[PDB]
């Protein structure tokens, strides 16, 4: 059922993520990390401290669809091992130096056709899929988004809910 995921999703925080390409999201559902930009490792360190659940919802650029969605379980650490993440022209490996521990709740896609009727206080209300890497999603909105993804019947949330 849906219980458990309401339960995550209580007074948590929502943000838009953004991808070049589908290796590094496949990277992250394999290995359970992200990194971004420095700009963003800043404001999902500050999120990280101030809510329950902060939940990144995975877009690849010019895919259509969102990939999926998985909560931060820990701020950004840096000088451990490194991913090799697939880098962008003008992306450097110094700039994806902060690396984030996550737990995917859902790895579905879900098509941008199916959310057409939500929309982000926090971006001018335009459609929850338009918004740059970082783009913070407003609870209400957040919730209904990750709602409409198909159920990911691979995934125990309960080992999710201890952490918080
Ligand atoms: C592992 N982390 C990442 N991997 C890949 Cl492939 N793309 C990412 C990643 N993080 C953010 N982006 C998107 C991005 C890339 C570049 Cl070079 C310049 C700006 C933006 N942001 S934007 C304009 O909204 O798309």
């Amino acid at each position: 059922g849906t219980s458990k995921l309401k339960y995550v999703l209580q007074d948590a925080r929502f943000f838009l993520i953004k991808s070049n390409n589908h290796e590094n999201v496949s990277l992250a559902k394999a290995k359970g990390v992200w990194s971004t930009l420095p700009v963003n490792e800043k404001k999902l360190n500050l999120a990280f401290r101030s809510a329950r659940s902060v939940i990144l919802i995975f877009s690849v650029r010019e895919s259509g669809k969102f990939q999926g969605f998985a909560r931060l379980s820990s701020e950004s650490h840096h000088g451990g091992s490194p991913i090799h993440w697939v880098l962008p022209a003008g992306m450097s490996a110094k700039m994806l130096g902060g690396v984030f521990k996550i737990d995917w709740i859902c790895r579905r896609e879900l098509p941008f056709t199916k959310s057409a009727h939500l929309t982000n206080p926090w971006n001018e209300h335009k459609p929850v899929k338009i918004g740059r890497d970082g783009q913070e999603i407003e609870l209400e909105c957040g919730t209904q988004l990750c709602l409409l993804f198909p159920p990911d019947e691979s995934i125990d949330l309960y080992q999710v809910i201890h952490k918080m």
